[PDB]
């Protein structure tokens, strides 16, 4: 009968083009380049949808988690496109919150559901991600520790790949 004031959950591939939509403002007019093309969200949201997490607001997305399983101590290039059913490790491949929501807390809202989630799962002991510089210390109010310099490379862009034990 309405659109909720405020909902939590995982996505579906229905809902990659709005995710999409917030990168291309959030990533790509930053950088020219995203972590997840349309393709690469459906790919993630039709073979583990459980790792992604979803904040909506009157009906429409405003921030976003998208992750995978990954089953090695650091990233790797091809960490980027793969989900290793096998693996005990949550791959945050990106993070966004929209424009007109950001500076608020929900950044940091969703990512403590998000890690509660994932790591309420059975396979799930660590969570893993990579982050400019400047962020190293955001994350590091959440648990995860920095561990070096991030092996995937990304245009002209350099990572501090970051762990947090679950
Ligand atoms: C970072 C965030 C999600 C935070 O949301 P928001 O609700 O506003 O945050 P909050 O809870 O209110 O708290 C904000 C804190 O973050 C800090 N912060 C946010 N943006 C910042 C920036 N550009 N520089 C420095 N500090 C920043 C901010 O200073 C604040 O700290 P304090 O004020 O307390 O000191 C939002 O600013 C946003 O949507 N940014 C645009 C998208 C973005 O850069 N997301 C990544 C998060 S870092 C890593 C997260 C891991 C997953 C991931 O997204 N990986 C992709 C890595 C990647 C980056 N660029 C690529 C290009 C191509 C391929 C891959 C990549």
């Amino acid at each position: 009968h309405t659109l909720p004031a405020n909902e939590f959950r995982c996505l579906t591939p229905e809902d990659a083009a709005g995710v999409f939509e917030i990168e291309r403002e959030a990533f790509i007019s930053v950088s020219g380049n995203c972590p997840l093309n349309l393709d690469e969200v459906q790919h993630f949201l039709t073979l583990c949808p459980e790792l992604s997490l979803g904040w909506f607001v009157e009906g429409r997305l405003v921030a976003f988690i998208i992750g995978s399983l990954w089953d090695e101590e650091r990233l790797t290039q091809e960490s980027l496109a793969l989900h290793r059913p096998r693996g005990h490790s949550a791959h945050l491949h990106a993070l966004a919150v929209h424009r007109s929501f950001r500076q608020q807390g929900k950044g940091s809202v969703l990512l403590w559901r998000y890690l509660h989630h994932v790591g309420a799962q059975p396979a799930v002991r660590r969570a893993v991600l990579m982050c400019e510089d400047a962020l190293v210390p955001f994350y590091q109010r959440f648990g995860f520790h920095p561990a070096g310099p991030c092996a995937i490379v990304v245009g002209s862009l350099t990572f501090t790949e970051m762990h947090c034990s679950l």
